[PDB]
């Protein structure tokens, strides 16, 4: 098992990366998209906590939710 | 849509991660106990109890820890 564990992690790590790439391409403002999504989840508030800075945080939260400041992060 | 599919993408790579941890007989708990004081990542995912499988995914790429065998 411990192979399909480690193509998990590095297709996790792949899709990381698309994932700034494409939020940065489109504007995504994280502080104010966080703010309003940080009482919706676990992973929201931990994003917030980290300014947005913390990208596999950032897609946690937007996976895990009509919020107001969030245009371009989807 | 370059964000959309990368949420796509990430919702398959979770699915995946969580059946071959627990194929790999992972113990959350103690694990995120081993990593908890070592990235924000990793108190979120100890305050979910490792419940949520995306905070566990996001503990394990950012961080000698007991517990850890086949989580990693």
């Amino acid at each position: 098992a411990q192979p399909a564990v480690k193509h998990a992690l590095g297709q996790f790590n792949q899709v990381v990366t698309m994932f700034e790439k494409a939020t940065a391409a489109a504007s995504c403002n994280w502080i104010t998209c966080l703010e309003s999504l940080a009482a919706s989840s676990a992973a929201c508030a931990a994003a917030l906590g980290e300014l947005g800075l913390d990208i596999p945080l950032d897609l946690a939260c937007i996976a895990s939710a009509s919020a107001q400041g969030c245009e371009g992060c989807f």
